[PDB]
């Protein structure tokens, strides 16, 4: 059976990223949403916050499951069992970078990487500008998953 | 089972294009390489020449199969039995022209499209560029299939 | 008073055009809609056609009023009373063109451009992709204005 | 009367950043340059010496004022009176930055966002490649207002 | 001795174009412009004018020569004893275009391009835009050597 | 005779950058590779290991030589017998940041910038891509010259 991981560090996921999810699982037999963590302790939410808002966000996707990503993306493809990468594209500038991971990711352990294009309504989503407009008392709740937004409620306050 | 449709015009077919249908046959349970002949009739080699090349440069790819292309892509995918449209991107141009062509068809029809980056080998080659170069007395045939190739060295002369 | 010229084929009109209409009418005292039709004869609508579609579709507008372009926007911009340019940008491409076009168009008259983003939902919207939807059988009545649908339910049949 | 807010750092200002004041100042009945100082200690001239250096630089527009800004540039708008936000773009990185903020902007406050394309001979200054040519002895005069150069040549030493 | 071939098809040459051949004729021992006619009829000058044009635009530049091209860049620079071919950039678009080209030139034949910034006064100079506009009576004597000016004053009457 | 300067941080040299070395020195009299390591301490290789690093790595170069660089690269190529800059381009992003720092420098110093095309395999090569997948344990030999290799070998443990 087919697998595709989608990595990244969901600090908050956001409704885009449901969005690559949902479209994701209805192509490959099982996704893996992995969670890497960057090494810069400056991030918002923990770890576990960051897995509990993925699953809470993913009930409806049945053939999808959560996990905690350590080291190459790549190492964690082919030894936990699944086949392909799946990332989003919203930009230029998203696709530049992940072209180049994805050369490098082919190159370096022959795994292949899909790209979907954001939907048009999340096209500026990201986290980072989320965050950044949430802590200066924007409101960014039609952007991101309810159990999300549940968890930015009571982390502004 | 899975099906993706890799649409094109495929006048002719180069190493990138075959590249491509390997990373999608490798995913989807079948491949089907959707030909679509452009209005203008100014293109180098007619339907029949066009599929004979794709058929002769896919026959390590048992899951493939070759059509010709009527009317819209979407339409292809939803009645003759296939899932989603997979497309190769090797530029920022064929980025924001296949952005656009993927979130119309999700608006129209609610087909997906996943996209492969091109290897980085292949990122210069398209059929234009390899046609002009050829027509000019330039050596593509490492670009090229060889059966792309033979046809090539008869049509020259 | 200021006012804002609008160039463009509108071959036809859509709702992202009529997006950036409502955007440059409630910044600028006037606004008009100048259509230019390019001199190959090969657009859809001619331009009568062209002209109704863009009053049917702003009469919510009452500062705006539409007219046909004759030779350089900038004399346009200068003879007819307005004081700049209003244009849309989607892409990259578009970005590029129009800065071009721009600073052209400020060397040669003096005359200003201000660009406005296009709303997410109509980002992949252009006349020419709905044009080619629409007569291969694809529904895009979503995309353009009620006025534009009528006449195009009309012109395919 | 309308009003744009022309947001920015200005650490220093630029013969740039003044081209596009007087651009909108022409525009608008009044002009708001609205200085924001990233929460990063990290910049060259402290918030009172950017306010003077823009005030010093823009004597020769009577419609504009200078005022330090906090928060969202949407409140910022919506509380002090202005009707839109203006920023210039010179490259294709500035617009895939500021479109996205803009339909960011346009998306939690309703509030519109317009561009100007550089002058050519100003695309390639940037306040930060100015200070970092300027801290390496290089001559960056004529990119900057006398007043900026004024105080660089102060600080310099 | 080192040679740069700075091929185009100069319809009709620009201040951009003579600023490239001089910063070619700066670095290489001798230039050639080579002068590509396009298959289609459809260009403003003939052969002759366009050849004309830039012998007369670069009478400074002692070890610059002009000639016709023939087939392909990269035999007329190993047959007709260059080293180099020479390009100028202006934007993303040439950027993307002119990569393709090398690539596929270093690919063929061995023979590499060297690339140059525009300067910015005339990143949006183009011959096509140039004569556009010219044709619809804009003024771009500023943008265009005197020998183009003069003969662009004969030919719009 | 005319000289290249090539600057970078080389924290470590790549095979794409070898590639750029070759190029420059088929075309310059001389090349120097000048290395910038940037004020923040945090870069793998200290100074005198990138000295080491390049020079083993381009022993086939007679007539390149390799210096630390200081201060601004074009004082370094007017100082020090230079006649220009050589800059290799992979993507759009680099095409964007090499613009505006060619133009730059043009300005301050009269210095031209010579750009080079990545070759296609090694478009996704970046010293820091490749610094971050070796230390995850990937497998980046085919990348980097061996000189970096055995380093890298020992670095890792
Ligand atoms: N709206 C969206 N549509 C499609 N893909 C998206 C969207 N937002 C993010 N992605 C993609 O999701 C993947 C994981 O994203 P990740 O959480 O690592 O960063 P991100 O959302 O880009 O964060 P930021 O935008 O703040 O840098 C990446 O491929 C990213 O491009
Ligand atoms: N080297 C390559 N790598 C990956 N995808 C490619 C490559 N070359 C073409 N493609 C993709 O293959 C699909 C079909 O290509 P098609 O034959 O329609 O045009 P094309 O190869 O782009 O022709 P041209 O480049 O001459 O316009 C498109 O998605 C195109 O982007
Ligand atoms: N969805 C949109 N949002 C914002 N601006 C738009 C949108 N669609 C078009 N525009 C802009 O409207 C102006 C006039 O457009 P015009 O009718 O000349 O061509 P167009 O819509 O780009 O047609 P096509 O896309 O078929 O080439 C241009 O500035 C164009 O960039
Ligand atoms: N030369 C220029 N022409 C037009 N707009 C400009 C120019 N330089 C800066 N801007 C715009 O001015 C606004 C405010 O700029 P700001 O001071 O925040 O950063 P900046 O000049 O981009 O600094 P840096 O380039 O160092 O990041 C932004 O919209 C920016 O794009
Ligand atoms: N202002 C400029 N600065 C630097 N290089 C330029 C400039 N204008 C054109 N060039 C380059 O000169 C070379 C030859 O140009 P050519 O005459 O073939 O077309 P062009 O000027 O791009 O015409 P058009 O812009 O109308 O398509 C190309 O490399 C082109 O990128
Ligand atoms: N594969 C490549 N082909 C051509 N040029 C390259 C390649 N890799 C780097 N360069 C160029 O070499 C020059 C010096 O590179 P430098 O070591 O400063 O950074 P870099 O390789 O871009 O590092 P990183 O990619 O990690 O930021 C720059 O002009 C860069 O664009």
């Amino acid at each position: 059976m087919t697998g595709a991981v989608c990595p990244g560090s969901f600090d908050p996921v956001t409704l885009g990223h449901v969005d690559i999810f949902e479209r994701a699982a209805a192509q490959f037999d099982e996704v893996v949403v992995a969670i890497l963590v960057n090494p810069a302790k400056t991030g918002m939410f923990d770890l576990d916050e960051r897995i509990a808002m993925v699953k809470e966000s993913t009930t409806h996707l049945p053939n999808l499951r959560v996990q905690v990503g350590h080291g190459l993306v790549v190492d964690f493809v082919r030894s936990c069992g699944m086949t392909a990468i799946v990332k989003g594209l919203r930009t230029g500038t998203d696709f530049e970078y992940e072209l180049q991971m994805a050369q490098m990711n082919k190159h370096i352990a022959g795994v292949d990487t899909f790209f979907v294009a954001t939907a048009p309504r999340y096209s500026f989503v990201s986290s980072s500008l989320a965050k950044e407009v949430a802590m200066l008392g924007g409101d960014v709740s039609e952007l991101l998953p309810e159990p999300v937004n549940r968890r930015l409620r009571d982390r502004l306050n």
